[PDB]
DNA sequence: ATTACCGGGCTCTGCCATCTTA
DNA sequence: TAAGATGGCAGAGCCCGGTAAT
């Protein structure tokens, strides 16, 4: 009865919350104060609650009790209650999707038992929360999957191995195995790639290539190849190319494009680039404004080493200095 | 005094489908 | 027997600078 009100009262975009979650809405009791006064209670502020509860409504069927004591299990691996209001404030759904502070209390556990320090807890609950709301047993087989997968490949002990990778892919223990193996021969399959070469490229340039949805790395790679090819450009050269660089893999087909079209419509031929891949790191815009203020200059781009369109503010900003 | 090499810092939701659970 | 709990999916870059090399 007097939910709605509340609700309205609070900011809360009620036509959307009903959207979805409509069950919650039909619960006689909800605790939509005790909420607003628990996060209050944080440190955040009401448009905060609002945007909270209008993409997860179930939130406001939480106890006191449940909240205070899921949020001092995160302060358990996060320092300040600051850290914690941000992070909900960007995912509410992984801190309220559950009510099950046990089994969160075993991730916990678990996840030190695999040999992971507080500082990779803490980066995974920052970046990468739902996985505390995975089940113990979803982490476990995760965790399995990727010891398995050491020794499927000659690492010399695998308990390392899913350290170094957990550390420099946070986002691991929120992807199914379906997903991560499909990657991984996906890597196998395209390139070379015997197992020492496929390990290092695993833990290190190549590992959010494990993150990508199905397909979505087969059909990126794909139009590189297309538009390399059609620039005259050979496989090995593509491969040579990705393989030294493949986080451009992850730019959306018409990026990687509309990147590719703005240097040589410039006059910067195919070749300067990608044996220069890093010029790519850049954003279009920056690409686009250095590239003004260079052929603003005296620059011809045509025989310039490139290397600069993709450094730092600070080093680029000193060099085109002395150009002029 | 200048660039190359390379790794690190940031960084991941919101939706739907299929169970459990009471 | 309807909600809650849970799994899984699509979507996707940019920047900085330490230190080696010259
Ligand atoms: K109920």
């Amino acid at each position: 009865e007097d939910l709605l009100k509340n609700l309205l009262t609070m900011g809360v975009d009620i036509d959307m919350a009903r959207k979805r979650q409509p069950g919650v809405f039909h619960r006689m009791i909800t605790n939509e104060q005790d909420l607003k006064m628990f996060l209050l209670s944080k440190g955040a502020s009401k448009e905060v609650i609002a945007s909270i509860i209008s993409r997860y409504p179930r939130a406001i069927t939480r106890t006191p009790e449940n909240l205070s004591k899921r949020w001092d299990l995160w302060r358990k691996i996060v320092t300040s209650d600051l850290e914690i209001v941000n992070i909900l404030e960007r995912s509410p759904e992984s801190f309220f999707r559950s009510n099950n502070n046990l089994n969160l209390e075993n991730n916990i556990k678990f996840l030190y038992s695999v040999g992971l320090t507080r500082k990779c807890l803490c980066r995974l609950l920052t970046n990468a929360p739902r996985t505390f709301s995975n089940s113990l047993d979803l982490n476990k087989q995760m965790v399995e999957f990727l010891q398995a997968a050491g020794l499927s490949l000659g690492h010399n002990d695998p308990a390392d191995f899913v350290r170094k990778i957990i550390f420099k892919n946070p986002f691991i223990l929120i992807q199914s195995t379906k997903r991560v193996k499909a990657n991984i021969e996906f890597l196998r399959s395209t390139f070379n790639l015997n197992s020492e070469e496929l390990l290092v490229l695993i833990c290190g340039p190549g590992a959010e290539i494990l993150d990508l949805s199905n397909d979505a790395a087969r059909r990126s790679y794909a139009n590189i190849k297309e538009k390399l090819f059609s620039l005259g450009c050979t496989e090995e050269e593509v491969q040579k190319f990705v393989l030294s660089y493949p986080d451009v893999i992850f730019l959306a087909e018409k990026k990687f494009n509309d990147k590719i079209d703005c240097l040589m419509e410039e006059n910067i031929s195919i070749s300067q680039i990608i044996e220069n891949p890093r010029v790519l790191d850049s954003s279009i815009s920056t690409l686009k404004s250095r590239i003004k203020e260079l052929v603003n200059a005296g620059c011809n781009l045509s025989t310039l080493n490139i290397t600069l369109l993709s450094w730092s503010k600070k080093r680029y900003e000193a060099k085109l200095k002395k150009l002029s």
